[PDB]
């Protein structure tokens, strides 16, 4: 019953992000078990830096991660967009973990950056959603996401696919230290509960719509504000409000020097956050905030939107923080005529 | 002589650009002699990692040297913005040699980062402007770049902080065979750094004229980059927003197809670095994106070059150099820009 | 009651071994504390490679634990004589992790290693039982290994408290594995039996003095078979009977090339090449005296020293005592003053 | 003319020497070149460390090179004997490159240890005699010594042929450094002199029958002193003695030990001291002092002209020319071979 594969494969997040999981999560035991890495693990580890290159959404996935892998696994973690990485020509060897994200495993930059790392003898690893592709086959091992066919032209349960295998990736890698089983077990117990999160963050749609119904659709540009873990979902709300809805957007870091979207989920909720939404709200400016249920950003004596979230646990809540992104992307194409397929 | 200090700042680059090097280069035996570093290369050459930490303009002059760092040297070098390092509480270790670059040697979030990394047992190096600064004191070893004060947002000392970058990394890498040639090119390239930068300031009547004929009046402006030229329009798009209040934005030219450029207007202010260390088939094509929608690109070229036609834009032409050493030419016509942009709009630059 | 110092420290080891650990480990919770290291350990984790420099008795008590510290790191672990790495001027850098072992924290060669290591840059590590000397002061960190003072002339319970200090020190470097919780306790079970298993192999006196009394002490050269943990013991023992007996000794790698012969043949260290050594020996009726675990017939003439079995990576801290009587009693019989 | 391959392999030295370096070293312009090396030497560099893994005499060839790969290339470089290496399971990973050296490439500990570090995903290098041998195949890269066919059952041309092309391999590693580059034109000059130097060597061998004939032939045992580059020479020699003349040997690290062997030593038993300028430190000398002391007469092994003992007492000297310091195990070996191989014939042994 949707309007658009777009429409139908957002909302088909709930089932993608359990399907991503299937299989490889003990919940009980909380045991995480990626069959395509598993004997290859001890070799990942051992290596003098990991390096994620990706393009576009996938890209941003490997932003939304990097935290949580240098975190967890105390790795030098660094994150490359594809074509600028062979603009420089960056040297890669024999020591060097190389980890592609891509859905399709078609995309031209990502194979020449694999083919350009093969070459260099860097150990490679694919998190790939179509089975047997070029980046697929390509890669020394990796993790087939699982999300299922993806027909929508934009990156939407991809991308929170892509998220949870790297989550799970960290703490696979990560699954022998006792000083970090305490928060493995955390994500773990956090992730078994992002499936029913996201179908409880659907029920925002209403909310979007009538805000997309709005003079928010005339809009030429939309800012997004945020930091820390939520400047990925920044970026990425930004690429989606650019290329879906054709709407101008720019994902900016909060406090580092027309409407406003900040995200003030308590992950992401800095003091240099604060003062940008201060900033705002000082011009009467009419924010429209994400943030976790219950909490008052802005008092009542400043006009806001306010689009309220489940909180989860830190690293994970890009993975919800993303979706009413998605939505707005949607349904301001809608309202301006877009067909977004 | 000068309406303000940023315009002195500005027009003292030849001056500064070559006091940062004085007594450090070698320019006939192609040496290069960093006095505060000289006795902890060996060890710097010997890590892990090296980690650049920077603010604003300090943090743009590490990603236009990231790339002759990681050429000459092969260590792996990432470029962290000073506040977000300390929001995702990056993991340092005694294997890091971190890096810090500073104007000042005061900046809240430069301090804060610097001592994260002294806390956990990493190198830490500084290349800082203010001698005797807490980042100058704080750092294990650094190079003062020696361009004087600025009272003016950065202007010579983004140029100078690149410099002193370019000569750490030829320092650094200073007992490779196979590197020797690439070092020469660079040293001989520097040497002509302060008369190139003499040149590129004759620019300045065809800027005012391009800023009174069709910027003033202009609320926003994008700049399109690539390659080594992706700093300058990150800085570029800075100054734009700092010095005279218009809305820009650096843009990796080419690499979204139905990103920006499939949206701006025809009357929209765009300015594509074209110059032939980064004139990638992906800049060809947003410049053509451009140019069939009948924008007007500004085009900051090397002199001589016939980057588009028929097709009406405005040129800035800039002599060549080295292909890591071009951004420090292309940049000062996005500092003139930003400055008679602001000063025709009642600003203080100041 | 004691003939002398040395006959006095050798006897000593049970309560020497059991002060080394005193307040370092809890045996139920099988947790080892070194405060000298707390703080230092996610440093000492993080570095290209080990390198354990020392001399004599304390060279050995590196090679006896080189194989532990490896097994539990996963970091390379070399181990140099103090004088020898100096003479190949071996280059030392920032990310190297140098661990000096020392029982006086005076020896000349080891403090111009650690003096050529700290200009260099290293991180520097001390085991040593002379508090506050050289050594001890001049290292970054490290553990005081309290043995008490060593009057006799060579070293014996400071053999065995450095060995213990050295098991100690990578059971803390690997406290962090879920994967070797297991080796861990049960390394840690082991530890805390060694006091009194050492006060059982102190019973073999008797039945080494017999030997002793032997034509065994008119011999000119006793030759000592080892391989894998016990190829130190042998180094070890061989230099007590050179520096303490005054009769030449050899520790060979047992069966590596196609006369009194000492083998271990403990458990730990059997090996095929081993069992063909010693086999070899009673070919020819060479009439070796083995060392091996209490119940086990390793040859069916020979003499026969039992010990207790403990874990392997800790079997050479029995294994050392009968040669250090062994080479005790050699002396007195050959009337040497070992004191 | 030759009575065994052991004395024809010994006098083909200058041969294997020359024929070792043949077509890789331009000595006019000090250039190093190894084809089976050639586009690994890059990713060789790229590693945590170097393992060399060797067994017997090809475990001292890994001995004697050490320093100068540490040298040279300031990479940690191990050395470990193949059979105990397997003993102590030694942690491996994909950062170890591990050097395995083997004249005939089929011995079993070298074959289960390559396994071993394969499997792990090590990168692994042969240095190798026998072409097409298992570890010359197994290996990822290599040099092939081309030392030609060894029909003595033990090592001599393969020991010299293997520490050449071993040299050969650290200036490789290390040609890209401007500051080694008076050091490697040093050594390259050095080894286009040893094939000639190891035939000057060669004429000591009237001298050493001679000595072989003497009241050496008659005692049990020999004792050889050596210290830094050397050590690794007198670890050769004394198992060439046990494995050739069927004599107890034992190589001793010079004056380490104040009251070691040395004091316990009888006046006439027989000690080599390898007393060359490259390894001439305090402690040897004061090892000699303390042999000539106790009226021992120890056979010197020096450079032409130097005087280490003085002529009041009673001694033998061997001398050998002077080479760079880090190729004078190259010569220094040579008399050790000869000796054990006319000790054998001496006591009726047939060394084939
Ligand atoms: C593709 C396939 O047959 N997968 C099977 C695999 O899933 P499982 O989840 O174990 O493995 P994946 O599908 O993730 O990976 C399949 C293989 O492809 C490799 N790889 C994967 C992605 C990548 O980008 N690069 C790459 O090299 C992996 O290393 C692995 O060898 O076992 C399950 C049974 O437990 C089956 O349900 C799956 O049908
Ligand atoms: C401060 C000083 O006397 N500098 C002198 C020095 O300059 P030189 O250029 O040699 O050294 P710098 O002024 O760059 O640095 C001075 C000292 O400060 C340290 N440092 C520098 C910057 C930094 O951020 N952190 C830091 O720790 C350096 O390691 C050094 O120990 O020799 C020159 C002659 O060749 C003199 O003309 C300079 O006046
Ligand atoms: C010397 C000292 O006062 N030790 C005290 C310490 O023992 P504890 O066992 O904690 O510490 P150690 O005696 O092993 O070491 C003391 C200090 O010396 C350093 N160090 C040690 C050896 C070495 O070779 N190099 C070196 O630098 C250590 O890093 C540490 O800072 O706390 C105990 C109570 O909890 C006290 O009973 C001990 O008296
Ligand atoms: C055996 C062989 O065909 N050698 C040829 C090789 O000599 P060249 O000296 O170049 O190479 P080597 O004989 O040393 O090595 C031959 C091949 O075997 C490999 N390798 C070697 C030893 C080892 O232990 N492991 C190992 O993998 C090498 O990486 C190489 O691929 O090219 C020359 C052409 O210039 C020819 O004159 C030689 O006839
Ligand atoms: O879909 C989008 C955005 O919504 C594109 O940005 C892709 O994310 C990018 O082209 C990478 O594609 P893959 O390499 O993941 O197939
Ligand atoms: O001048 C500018 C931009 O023109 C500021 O954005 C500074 O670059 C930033 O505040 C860092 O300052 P320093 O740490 O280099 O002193
Ligand atoms: O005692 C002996 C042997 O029994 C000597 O070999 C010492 O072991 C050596 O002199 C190092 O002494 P320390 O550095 O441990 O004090
Ligand atoms: O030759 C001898 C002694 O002269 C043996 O010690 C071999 O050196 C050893 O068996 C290794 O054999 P390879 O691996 O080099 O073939
Ligand atoms: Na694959
Ligand atoms: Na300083
Ligand atoms: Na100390
Ligand atoms: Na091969």
């Amino acid at each position: 019953p949707y309007k658009h594969f777009m429409q139908k494969e957002i909302f088909e997040q709930p089932d993608s992000a359990f399907n991503t999981m299937r299989g490889r999560i003990d919940f009980e035991n909380c045991v995480v078990t990626l069959g395509g890495l598993k004997s290859w693990l001890s070799t990942i580890r051992r290596c003098r830096r990991i390096i994620m290159i990706a393009c576009g959404t996938s890209y941003h996935s490997c932003l939304a991660t990097r935290s949580i892998f240098e975190e967890l696994t105390e790795i030098p973690v660094s994150v490359e967009l594809a074509s600028d990485f062979l603009d420089r020509r960056s040297p890669v060897f024999r020591d060097d973990t190389c980890v592609f994200v891509s859905q399709s495993g078609e995309t031209a930059d990502s194979i020449l950056a694999l083919q350009y790392c093969l070459e260099r003898g860097a150990l490679t690893v694919g998190i790939v959603n179509s089975v047997g592709s070029s980046m697929s086959r390509q890669t020394h091992c990796g993790v087939h996401i699982n999300a299922g066919p993806e027909i929508g032209v934009a990156s939407t349960k991809a991308y929170t696919s892509q998220y949870i295998a790297l989550v799970m990736f960290a703490l696979s890698l990560s699954n022998d230290s006792i000083s970090r089983k305490g928060r493995h077990e955390e994500i773990i117990k956090g992730l078994q509960k992002i499936p029913e999160q996201i179908k409880q963050v659907l029920k925002l749609e209403n909310k979007i719509k009538d805000l997309c119904n709005s003079s928010l659709n005339d809009q030429k540009s939309l800012l997004l504000l945020g930091r820390g873990y939520q400047f990925a979902t920044a970026l990425e709300g930004a690429l989606k409000i650019k290329e879906i809805s054709y709407m101008h957007s720019e994902g900016v870091l909060a406090g580092e020097l027309l409407p406003i979207i900040a995200f003030a989920t308590r992950d992401s909720l800095f003091p240099k956050v604060m003062s940008a939404i201060e900033q705002v709200t000082a011009r009467d400016g009419r924010p429209i905030v994400i943030c976790n249920e219950g909490d008052a950003i802005i008092s009542n004596d400043k006009v806001h939107t306010t689009l309220e979230v489940p909180e989860t646990v830190d690293c994970l809540q890009g993975l919800l923080n993303v979706i009413p992104l998605q939505l707005i992307s949607y349904w301001l194409a809608v309202n301006r005529g877009i067909d977004v397929d």
